């Protein structure tokens, strides 16, 4: 996969994704790289079911919510969504800037910009015996088609707003759902939760609390699980095909480090413009630093309008900075 | 009271944001515009008009974005001294001293700049009576229908505020007479067609192209003279009132002599945007710097490190970096 776009955007998370947007504004391609499953960065993987306050215009509203408008603002200008990739390397050939991600593809762009905010987001491990042995031969960390659960026993693990949307995403193709969580709890919205022990008490699936991962079992794949109650530490062995762990991702600087650029205590120094040490490479959101700079999303989509619309005029020199008033201007997309 | 912690100038939507943040950081704030109402040239220029590059919104009309930045600083209880443009900044030991138009002062350990492209104010025609009769016949607002009940009223203006009172005030007055300039109205269409329809049928006069001549009276209006300026040919109205809706226009007036430093009449700032004042912190179109650009989107982060910058200032014990939102108590309780 070599596909190419004007610009690359690193990152999907609310920064990206507004950055992807201007783009877009200024009639370019784009494309998205991001090692999470799908849009939103820290809101969606740490803490979608909570109210913001601070994002201006909106005196209230929730991460998710937050995350699903700004997709909608991005989709007229329908952008490549390559997730479930991490970027490892940047290199500039010619009049191009190439990206090869953690899957292997390569694409190119005519600019680059870096919103990867704290680091590269991965799903953490539970640690238990046999989990890192069978990853791949039944052991998952997400869910790239439904098709691959298709009639199969499944073991879910975790308490999240990710661990309850999958699980009713698969009552809808798993042959046997069991759902296990440390705690009575999830930290997931109340509609869903609700939906989810409704499911439960329907004897659809199986939620078991507080439970945690003993010890994951198979032969030339996963055959059995053994779960246990984290009080009493009563086992319990489920005959299963299939072991997804949704216990949240987590972060790590990741590869931008060894992109040369420019950093400052593992953040990328810009100027006012946000573009970066690297002609042609720009950068908004928490991952940037500068006298001043606050880890704010609404800092953050400031620092995105800046960078998409100088990485625009960089990508095309037809273009003027300014992009105009946007009232002034068809709908986006027309 | 008439101290606060900090004094916004100017209640726009970078204004409002910067109020909201500062009450965030629990200080008190007050915002000093001659508007009588915050949304500065949402407000003013494009109210009806839809928003697309404001984040978070696939669209927002401008009005509805001022309503949810009002909404969003409400808890906070913000003093909105609307109605009054700052005239002066002086600083006195550890304070801000800041007159008004109004004759007013107030004071405030901190100030955030949130001027615009300057204060705005009603456009004038400049006719002879026209100011003399301010107040006394003459208006460039609408403060309530009662004020020109079965009045004689010529209504001066082009736009959506001069057709929309022609309009609304039909069954106000005693007979409404409305010119403009220029041929056509360049109000929304439908409002168009809607006076089109109301002349056709005879319930107000509308005059085009026509413009102010003067206003006369005694100590108050009683008749106003127009032009036709083709033909250059006279009529004088009986009126009671003349109101004035011919736009609004922007000075950057007296903020030219805040001592601040400044480049193309644009506020030049670092970038936690501290202006070359000490305590002075600005944000939104009035700053400068490379790769600044006249967005909302933008206003509102710069306004983000104006506001927790200059609480910090105000309040040394406080951090500048505010902390997340969503981990502390919903705003007002
Ligand atoms: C619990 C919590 C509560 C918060 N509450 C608030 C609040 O109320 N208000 C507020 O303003 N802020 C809040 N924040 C901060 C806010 O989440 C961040 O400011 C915001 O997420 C930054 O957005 P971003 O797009 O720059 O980066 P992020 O959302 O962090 O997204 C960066 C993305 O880029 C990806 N990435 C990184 N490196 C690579 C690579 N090499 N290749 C591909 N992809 C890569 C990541 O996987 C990630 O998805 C909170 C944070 C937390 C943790
Ligand atoms: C999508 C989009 C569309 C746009 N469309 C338009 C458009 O159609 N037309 C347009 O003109 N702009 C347009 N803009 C620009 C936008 O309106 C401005 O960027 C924004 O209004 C700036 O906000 P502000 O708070 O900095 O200042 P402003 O909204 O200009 O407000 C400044 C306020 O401070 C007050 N003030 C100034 N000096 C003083 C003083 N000395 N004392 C007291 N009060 C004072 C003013 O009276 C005013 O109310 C658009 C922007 C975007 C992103």
């Amino acid at each position: 996969a070599a596909d190419h776009t004007d610009v690359l955007i690193v990152g999907a998370g609310p920064t990206g994704l507004f950055a992807g947007f201007y783009v877009g504004m200024r009639g370019l391609s784009f494309r998205f790289v991001d090692p999470l499953p799908e849009p939103g960065g820290q809101l969606t993987a740490l803490y979608p079911e909570k109210y913001i306050y601070d994002v201006a215009g909106f005196p209230k509203v929730y991460a998710k919510d937050l995350v699903k408008g700004l997709v909608e603002q991005v989709a007229p200008f329908n952008p490549v969504y390559s997730l479930g990739e991490r970027a490892e390397t940047l290199e500039r050939e010619g009049d191009l800037f190439k990206v090869t991600t953690s899957q292997g593809n390569a694409y190119t762009a005519k600019a680059v910009i870096i919103a990867a905010g704290v680091g590269a987001f991965e799903p953490r491990r539970i640690g238990a015996p046999g989990e890192r042995e069978f990853e791949g031969r039944g052991v998952y960390y997400a869910v790239k088609s439904k098709a691959e659960f298709q009639g199969k026993r499944v073991l879910i693990v975790g308490g999240g707003d990710s661990a309850v949307d999958w699980a009713l995403n698969l009552l809808d193709t798993a042959r046997r759902i069991t759902l296990i969580h440390r705690r009575p709890q999830f930290r997931a919205h109340e509609a869903s939760v609700k939906e989810l022990m409704k499911a439960h008490e329907e004897g659809r699936l199986e939620v078991l609390t507080p439970y945690e991962l003993r010890r994951v079992e198979g032969d030339e794949r996963v055959r059995w699980a053994v779960v246990f109650h984290n009080q009493t530490q009563e086992e319990l062995a489920l005959e299963v095909d299939a072991v997804l762990i949704l216990a949240g991702y987590i972060t790590k600087l990741g590869p931008l480090a060894n992109w040369g650029l420019a950093l400052e205590k593992n953040k990328i120094k810009v100027d006012t413009t946000m573009a970066t040490s690297i002609p042609g490479v720009y950068a908004c959101g928490d991952i940037v630093t500068y006298p001043g700079k606050l880890p704010l999303i609404v800092l953050g989509f400031g620092e995105a309008a800046i960078a998409a619309n100088h990485a625009a005029a960089y990508a095309n020199p037809a273009l003027k900075v300014n992009p105009g008033h946007s009232s002034e201007k068809a709908a986006p997309g027309t």
